[PDB]
């Protein structure tokens, strides 16, 4: 599924994720933007052989099972296909799991780079919240 922008807020704001670990809703829309395009079907390959699944691109060396990623983890307790789906709830419940790890949101790349700093609350500007 690709979500609409506000469509993306309203669904994260339902499973609590605004203002979650003190990150407000326009920077996990941020990082869903940058990280998927708001495309729950994302999937990219790195170069250590994990996969990144889903609108938040979670890794399979950490958080999820995939099945192909030697020695990695499944913190989630999840099946990395899981992340793939148009039902937003596995994907919220592994990022809650992530963003409590001690990084906070820096955990993902692309937000420390794309949205860290800026004007976040432009993600959600307009959206009936
Ligand atoms: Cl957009
Ligand atoms: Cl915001
Ligand atoms: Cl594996
Ligand atoms: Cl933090
Ligand atoms: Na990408
Ligand atoms: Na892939
Ligand atoms: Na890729």
């Amino acid at each position: 599924k690709v979500f609409g922008r506000c469509e993306l807020a309203a669904a994260m704001k339902r499973h609590g994720l605004d203002n979650y670990r003190g990150y407000s809703l326009g920077n996990w829309v941020c990082a869903a933007k940058f990280e998927s395009n708001f495309n729950t079907q994302a999937t990219n390959r790195n170069t250590d052989g994990s996969t990144d699944y889903g609108i938040l691109q979670i890794n399979s060396r950490w958080w999820c099972n995939d099945g192909r990623t030697p020695g990695s983890r499944n913190l989630c307790n999840i099946p990395c296909s899981a992340l793939l789906s148009s039902d937003i709830t596995a994907s919220v419940n592994c990022a809650k799991k992530i963003v409590s790890d001690g990084n906070g949101m820096n955990a993902w790349v692309a937000w420390r780079n794309r949205c860290k700093g800026t004007d976040v609350q432009a993600w959600i500007r307009g959206c009936r919240l």
